[PDB]
């Protein structure tokens, strides 16, 4: 069902949040060559949540889930500054600036908080 689909939409992103954390410590610890292959990571991972969520979404817009669609479409928001502020991150660490990358890193911890808080209804929604 959209639910189950759901779920397994729900375990994706979770699986960019673990590796995002293993990310995070790899650049406190100064490890460059990690890092770069876990933004690549993260970015298909990212990829495939983004396609699992609109394939949610129009579902729950073709049954009439007025309910999920209204928190859907505010969730796919709150993606689009997760995207926008994660490709910012990327291209800090390809120019180098360090500043950057560690204030988009904040920020996008603030992102999946905000996130993981909507989505948690949408799964009581679907
Ligand atoms: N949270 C977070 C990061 C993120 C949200 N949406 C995305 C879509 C694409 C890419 Cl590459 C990255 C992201």
């Amino acid at each position: 069902s959209v639910k189950s689909e759901y779920a397994e939409a729900a375990a994706v992103g979770q699986e960019a949040v673990a590796v995002f954390n293993t990310m995070k410590a790899a650049f406190q610890n100064g490890d460059k060559e990690a890092v770069a292959q876990y933004l690549a990571r993260l970015a298909s991972l990212y990829t495939r949540h983004e396609e699992l969520l609109n394939r949610i979404l129009e579902k729950a817009r073709r049954e009439g889930n007025k309910e999920a669609v209204t928190l859907m479409n505010e969730f796919t928001a709150t993606f689009q500054t997760g995207k926008s502020i994660f490709n910012a991150m990327v291209a800090a660490f390809k120019n180098g600036d360090d500043d950057s990358f560690e204030s988009y890193l904040q920020a996008l911890e603030k992102v999946t908080a905000k996130g993981e808080t909507l989505a948690d209804q949408i799964a009581k929604a679907l």
